C-alpha cells in the first residue's frame, strides 16, 4: 500500500495497519532488538481512549469518531494488535515514533470500523482526530506513568504481598528451632530459625511501605501541558477531565500534574520509584544469599535447611541439588542495580522544557518491574513454600560449637568455663567433652546448664 | 612526642603514644589497617559519642554503672561533642566491615578520659573500664548500626532539609519575579512555543519541593535504632527495658523522633534504611543536575551562546563569566550517583545474622549529605538569589524565531501563515519581513496580531 | 509428544524439537521476556558442532551420529530453528538449561536426519551424543566468549572504523573554516571546524585500540576444563583441538584457556571488555551531544551546522530539526553504562569453582555490542555522512565576539586593546564598531590586524 | 595567625593570613567554594608542582624565563614535592570543573615562595608573579589535565602495579605448596567433583596475572600528556617546540615515559584516558572481591562453617577468627565499583573544547588506585602470606562426600555405584558405610579402589 505524509509517500507493507511515519522511523531506527513492551502499548492505547472520550465531551470529536478510535483502542488493549508497533526502543528521545505509531495503526483501523479503508482514503486521520489536543510531548510521559503505576499495583505489589506472607507462616513454623547464628561468617550465639527468617518478613514489610511511598509521585499526569508545559491549543478542562477518565478506567488514583513544567522536563517520579526498586533489590538478594547458603550441601556446606529440587539431577549424584531459583533471582537483582544506573543518567540528563531519554527510562523501568514481580512469584512457587529445616544437621552444629560456654559461666567462674572452651577447641572435643574429661562437671549438671532454648 | 605508655588487651600488650587517649586495640587496627586516607567522618564519631552518652545514663538507671562512673563517661563523650577529641580517633574507614574497631576507639578514649576526670590516670591502671564500663549493656554489632543511623537522621534533618527549603524559597522568588517576562521554549534543543522565565523556573521549584517529600518519607525508617539487638539481635544479655530506653534517651538530647527497631535481625543483618534513603538522595541529584545545567547553558556567552540569563561573577576575556558554581554542582551530583553504587553493593552483600559492609556505606551516604547540603547551600547564596534576565537578548531571540508564526493562523489563515514561515525560513528572514516582502499585511497588522504575552 | 527423563515423563507440544528438560525450565523459569539472544543461540551450535567433530576424529563418536549432529547445527546457524530456544535469560546461573535445550533440539532432530524420529524413540540421545566429553560448566563460558568475539571483530570494529573514516573526511573538509571555541560553555579562543572534528575521530581511533586489547583475554575458551576445571572425564587431546576447530570454523583466534579455574571461576575477561566499551560509550556521549548542540536552533541556538531532516515536519513549523539519532545515541549510551554495573556486580560475585550469574552478564554483554554497532552504523548513515556547516552563522558568531581582541594586542598596548573590548561590551557593539567609534583605529587597519585564520 | 596580608588580584583585595603562601585567588575560592572536606591528593599536588617545575626548566631553555627565576620556581617546586608546604593548599575537589583554582594555587604559592628564595618578600610587591611567570606558556586547561595524567601514571606504575606482583608472587607460593592437597569442589555452592587446593589457588594467580596485562595495556594512553593545547588545543600563545619539550623534561624527572598528546582536542575536551584506565581498575576489583570472599568462606568456622584453611588472627568465643583484612578489601571494592560510575558521567560529559569534571574523575580514579594498592599490600602482608590448610578437616570433608562415587564405577559398574550412591544419600551414610552394607565391596576394596588423588 502507498501512505504518505509531508516528505511525500511510502510503501507500507498491506497487511499492517500503521503508516508513512511509521515506516519510516522503521528504516531509520534499526537499532538492537528492544521493542516497546506490551505494557507501555497498552498504556499508550489507554491514553488515546481516554482523550478521545473527553474530547468528544467537549465538543471537539464527532461521536461517530470518537466511538470508533475508543473501539479500535479496545482491540489493541485486547492483544489484537500486537503485531503492529515494530517500533524500536532507540528512537527519538520524547518517543513521537511511538506516539505517531499508535496514531496511525488507530486511525486506519477506525477507518475500517467506519465502513472505511485503511490508508490514503481514510476516514480519521491520525494527527487530526486521534492526536487531537495532545502532543507527543506530553502522551508519552502520560503513558509512561500509567504503565509504570499499574505495572507497580497489579503486578510488583501483590506479589510482594504473598511471597511476604509464605515467608511469614514459615516465621511461625519454625518458631522453636534453636541454630547457631553467624556474624562475618563466623560461630556466634544462637537464635532461632523462626527468628532469622522473620528478619526476612521485616526487610520485605519495609520495602512495601518505600514502594507505597512513590506511589502518588507517579501519579500525576502530564497530559494537558501540551508542547511545553504551557497547555497552548486546549481547553482549560481537557487536564482535569482526561485525568479523571483515565483514573475511572484503570481504577487507579491518577491526577493531572500540579506543575506541568516539571512533568515535562523530567523523569524524576521515576528516578525516585526505582529507588525504591533497588532497594528492593538488595533485600531480595540477601535473602536469596541466605538461603542457598544455608541449603549448601548436602555434605560439605552448611546444610541447615533443604529446598525443592525442580531440575531433574544425575543417578550417580542424588543430593546435588542447585539452588536454580535463586540464582535467577539473584541475577535478576543485579539487573535491577544496573537499570538504576541507566535511568539515573537519562533522568538527570533533561535540557529546557523536555527530557529526551524517555524511551530507554520507561524501556528500563518496566523491565525492572518485571524482573522483580515474576523473580518474586517463581522464588515463591518454586521455593519458598518449600523451604525445610534439616533438624539433624541444625542440632549437630549446635551441640560441635563452643559457643555455648556461655551458659556455663553462671555456673563456673569465666576463666574455668573458658578453660574447657580451650580444650574442646584444641583437641577437637564437644564442649561437654572437654567439660567431662576435665572433670569440671558431670553429664548431668551440663546437659542442666547449658540450655540453647533459652538463648 | 616520641615517649610511649604500655597499654594491653587479650592479645598482650602495645606501645601507644602518651600523649594520646586510646589503648592497645586502637593502636593494633591502626597498624594493621593503613590502607588509603579516609578516616571516620566527625559527624559518626559525634553519633558514637552521643550513644555512649545514653547508654551509660541508662545503664546508670537501670543500677547496672555506678552513678560516679556513669557521669564521668557521661562528661568525657560532651567533650568529643564540644570538639576537644578529634585527633583521637585515627582508624581508616577501612577496616573491620562491623566497625567495631572503631567501636573500641570510643571505648578506649572514653575510658581512659573518664579515668582521670574520677581523678584516676590514662593506661592500665584506668578507674573506667573500656569493655566493662563503656561498652556495658552494649555490642559492636548493635552499636555501630545505631551510630550509623543518628549521624545520617541528624545530618538529614540539621543539614540537608534547611539548606533544600532556602534553595527552594529563593527559586520560588525569582519564579514571580519573572513571571511576566516572555520567552522562546526549547524542545530537543531545537526552538519551540514560548513560555514565561517565571514559568520555566516554577519547575525548579516544583522539582526541589517534590524532592523534599520524598527525603521525608525516607526519615522513619531511619530513625528505628537497633541497639539492644546485641550480637545477632536476639538481644540476649541485656536488660528487657533496654532497647526502649536507650532509643528514648536518644530522642530526648537529640530531638530527633529515634525508636527501637522493632526489627533487630532486620536491623542488625541489613542497611535497608540507608540503600532506600539514599535512593531519595541519588533522586535530587539528577533535579539538581538538571537545574545546574539549565542554568549554565542560559547563562552561556556572552555573544556566541544563549545568554538569556546572567549570574554573579565571583572571581576574577571581558565578558567571559565562567558558571563556577554550576561546575561545583554537576560535579558533585555525578559523585552521588557513584555513591549509590557503591552503597547498593554494600547493602546487598549482607550475610545471615550482620551485615559486614558498614564503614563504606555509612562513608559513602554521610559524604553524599554533605555535598547536596553544601551544595545547594554554596549555589544558591553565590549563584541562585542573583539570577538576572537579559531582557533585551530575550526579546531578540524571540523576534528572530520562527515560532510565533501560529498567532497569524486566526487573522491570514493557515496556508498563508506556512507560506511565511516558509519563505522566511529559506530566505533567512524574520517573520515581519517575509510577511511585509509577501503582502500579506501591514507592519502595524503584525505588531498588533503577533503578541508572545498571550502566549 | 511424551519426552521424558530422570523425574519422570512430560508432554512437550509436537511441532517441537526440544525436549522435558527444556520444558520443565519453560514451566520454572517464566520470568520476564528476555530469552536467549540468536548470537549466542549460534554460538552455542557452533560450540556443539565443533565438538561433535573433535570426539569423532578422537573415535569417542561414531561417524553416522558426528556428522548428524554437525547438520543439525548447520540448521541452527541457517536460521531454520529460532523457534526452537524459548528459554528465558533468568534460568539456572550456569546456563545448564539452555545447554540441555541445545543438546535435546540437536540431538532430536539428528535423528531424524537419520531416518529417525524426534522424541523417546531418538537414535541420537541428547546427554550421551551431543553433550559427549562436555558439562555445562565448561560449554556455556565457552559460548560466551565465541559470541563475544564474533559480536566484537564482525560488528563493533567494522562500525567503528566506518563511523572514524566519515568523520575523518569531514575534518578534512572543514579544515579551513574558523569558528569559536567554546570552555565552561563560554566564548573562548578560536580553532577551526576541521580541528573540533579532528578531536572526535582522535576518540574514536583511541577507542579502538583500547577495544582491541581486550580480544585476547576473550580469546581464551574453556572448554576441556569439564565440571571444576580440571578436565577428568576428559581425553588429553581435547581441549586444545576442539580450540583449533572452532578457529578454523569461525576464522577466528580461539585459544584453549591457559587456566581453566579462571576460565570457569570467572567472568573477567568480559568484565574487563566490557570496561572498554563503556568507554566507547562515554566517548559517543560527547559527540552525539557536540552534534546535537551545534545544530541546535534554528534561531535561537548555536546553529554552526546543519543535519539531515530525516522525519516528516509540520508546515507550518519549517526549521525545526529535532537530532533524533543524537537522541537515539546518546539513550544507548546511558544503557551501557548502566549495563556496566550490572555486569560488574555479576562479575565480583562467584564462588568457589564457578561464576554462577553468566546468562546476565552474557545477556548484558551483547546487548551492548548490538547497541554500539548498530547505534554508530545508524548515526553514520543518517547523521554524520550529512553534517554541513552554516558558513554565514559561523562567521556571524566569530565577528560578534570580544574574543578576537587579542590580535590587537600585538599592536596595541594591553589596555588600549581592551579599552575598546570594555566599550564594545558595555554599548553592545562590535569589536570594529567600537574600535572606529573610539577612533583607536581605522577600519583598514582593524581587519588586516584581525586576522581569524592565523589562530 | 590572625595577622593578614592583603593580596589583590583583578577583583581587588582581600586579606590572606599573613602566615600563609596562597594569594588572592585562592583566598576568593576557599570562601567561595566551602563544600564538604575533599581537598586534591597529595598525589595530585605533587604533580602539579613537577608540571610546573618541568615548564621552568624549558621556559628557561627557551629563554623565556630569566635563569635566576626560573631556578627560584624550580626550587619552590622541590619543596613542595619534599613535602614542605602540604598546608598551603586549602581548596576543595568541588571547585570549578577546569580546576583553574588549583592551578592558581600551585602559582601563588610558588611565586609567594620563589620571591622570598631570591631575597623577596611575598604579597603583592613579590619579585615572583603567579601568571607572568609561574604560570608562563600554559594555561589553566592544560597544565590541570597533565597533572591528572602524571599522578596517575607515577600512581600506577609505583604504588599499584608492584603490590599486585607482590600478591601474585605469594598466592603462587602457596599454589606449589598446597599442590597436592586434595579437597572437595564447590559449583553453585554444592559438592562437586575434587581438584586439589593448589589447583584452586592457581585460579587467583593467573586472574591476578590477567589483571596486570589489562592495566598495563591502558597505560600508554594515559602517558600522553595535554600540554602545549593551551586554551582550546590549538596551541596558541605557545613556543612550537613546547609541547615535546616540556613532555620530554618530565619523562626525565620521573623516568616514566610520558609523551606529548598527538591530538590535543581529544587530550583537553575528554578524560577517556582514564575513563578507560579504571576500566581496568574495576576489573581487577571484581576479581579482588572473589579471591577475598574465597578466602573468607573457606576459613569459615571454627565449628559450623567451611573451615578448610586457617588464616592469621591479627587482634583480639575462642576459636573465633573474623577474617577482618577480608572485609576491609571486600568493602573498597565496591568503592571503586562506584567511582566508576561516577568517572564515567564526568568523563561523558565534556561540552566541546573542554571537559570541566576534570577535579571530580582526578579524585575518584586516585582514591581506587590508593585502595587497590594498600588494600593488596595489607591483605598480602596480613592475610595471604600466612594461609594454612587445615588437612584434617579437608580429609574429613572428603571422606563424607558423595561425590567420589565415581572412582568404583571401572571396578563395580555404573548401575551399583548409584545405587550406593542413592542409600547413602538416602539414610545418612558414607560412602565406605553403605558400600558395606550391601555387600557390594570390602573396606580393603574401598580403600584402594576410591583415591581421590587420581581426580
Ligand atoms: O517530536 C516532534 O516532532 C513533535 C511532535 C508534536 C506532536 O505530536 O503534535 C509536537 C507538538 O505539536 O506538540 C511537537 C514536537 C516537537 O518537536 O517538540
Ligand atoms: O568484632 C567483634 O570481635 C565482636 C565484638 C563484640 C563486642 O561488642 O564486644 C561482639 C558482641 O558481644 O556483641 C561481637 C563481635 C563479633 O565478632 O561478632
Ligand atoms: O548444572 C548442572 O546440573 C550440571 C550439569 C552438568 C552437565 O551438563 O554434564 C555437569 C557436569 O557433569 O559437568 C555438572 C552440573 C553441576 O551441577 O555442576
Ligand atoms: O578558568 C579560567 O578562568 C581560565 C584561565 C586560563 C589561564 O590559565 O590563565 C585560561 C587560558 O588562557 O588558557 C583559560 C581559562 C578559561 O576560562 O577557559
Amino acid at each position: 500500500r502507498s501512505e504518505k505524509d509531508s516528505m511525500g509517500a511510502i510503501d507500507v507493507p498491506a497487511d499492517k495497519l500503521w503508516g508513512a511515519q511509521t515506516q519510516r522511523s522503521l528504516e531509520h531506527f534499526r537499532i538492537s532488538t528492544e521493542k516497546m513492551p506490551t505494557s507501555l502499548i497498552h498504556a499508550l492505547a489507554l491514553t488515546k481512549r481516554a482523550a478521545a472520550k473527553v474530547n468528544e465531551d467537549l465538543g471537539l470529536l464527532s461521536e461517530e469518531k470518537a466511538s470508533a478510535i475508543r473501539q479500535a483502542a479496545d482491540e489493541v488493549l485486547a492483544g489484537q494488535h500486537d503485531d503492529e508497533f515494530p517500533l524500536a526502543i532507540w528512537q527519538t528521545g520524547s518517543g513521537t515514533q511511538s506516539n505517531m505509531n499508535m496514531n496511525e495503526v488507530l486511525a486506519n483501523r477506525a477507518s475500517e470500523l467506519l465502513g472505511g479503508v485503511r490508508g490514503m482514503e481514510r476516514k480519521v486521520h491520525p494527527n487530526d482526530d486521534v492526536n487531537k489536543s495532545q502532543s507527543s510531548n506530553d502522551v508519552f510521559p502520560t503513558a509512561m506513568h500509567v504503565a509504570a503505576l499499574l505495572a507497580l499495583r497489579k503486578q510488583l505489589i501483590p506479589q510482594l504481598k504473598t511471597l511476604t506472607q509464605t515467608l511469614n507462616e514459615k516465621s511461625r513454623a519454625f518458631a522453636d528451632i534453636v541454630k547457631i547464628g553467624r556474624t562475618h561468617l563466623q560461630d556466634a550465639t544462637p537464635l532461632t530459625l523462626g527468628q532469622e527468617i522473620s528478619g526476612w518478613v521485616a526487610m520485605l514489610e519495609h520495602n512495601l511501605k518505600h514502594i507505597e511511598y512513590s506511589l502518588p509521585h507517579v501519579a500525576e499526569l502530564a497530559l494537558g501541558g501540551t508542547a511545553v508545559g504551557t497547555g497552548l491549543n486546549t481547553h482549560p478542562e481537557y487536564a482535569r477531565r482526561v485525568a479523571d477518565e483515565l483514573a475511572v478506567i484503570t481504577c487507579a488514583p491518577f491526577v493531572t500534574a500540579p506543575n506541568k513544567f516539571e512533568a515535562l522536563a523530567t523523569c524524576d517520579a521515576l528516578v525516585q520509584a526505582h529507588g525504591a526498586l533497588k532497594g528492593l533489590a538488595a533485600s531480595l538478594m540477601k535473602i536469596a544469599n541466605d538461603v542457598r547458603w544455608l541449603a549448601s550441601g548436602p555434605r560439605c556446606g552448611i546444610g541447615e535447611i533443604s529446598i525443592p529440587e525442580n531440575e531433574p539431577g544425575s543417578s550417580i549424584m542424588p543430593g546435588k541439588v542447585n539452588p536454580t531459583q535463586c540464582e535467577a533471582l539473584t541475577m535478576l537483582c543485579c539487573q535491577v542495580m544496573g537499570n538504576d544506573v541507566a535511568i539515573n543518567m537519562g533522568g538527570a540528563s533533561g535540557n529546557f522544557e523536555l527530557n529526551v531519554f524517555r524511551p530507554m527510562v520507561i524501556h528500563n523501568f518496566l523491565q525492572s518491574v518485571r524482573l522483580l514481580a515474576d523473580g518474586m512469584e517463581s522464588f515463591n512457587k518454586h521455593c519458598a513454600v518449600g523451604i525445610e529445616p534439616n533438624r539433624e544437621r541444625i542440632n549437630q552444629l549446635l551441640n560441635e560449637s563452643l559457643m555455648l560456654v556461655t551458659a556455663l559461666n553462671t555456673h563456673i567462674g569465666y576463666d574455668k568455663a573458658a578453660e574447657i572452651a580451650k580444650k574442646a577447641h584444641k583437641e577437637g572435643l564437644t564442649l561437654k567433652a572437654a567439660a567431662l574429661a576435665l572433670g569440671y562437671l558431670s553429664e548431668a549438671e551440663f546437659d542442666s546448664w547449658v540450655r540453647p532454648e533459652q538463648m
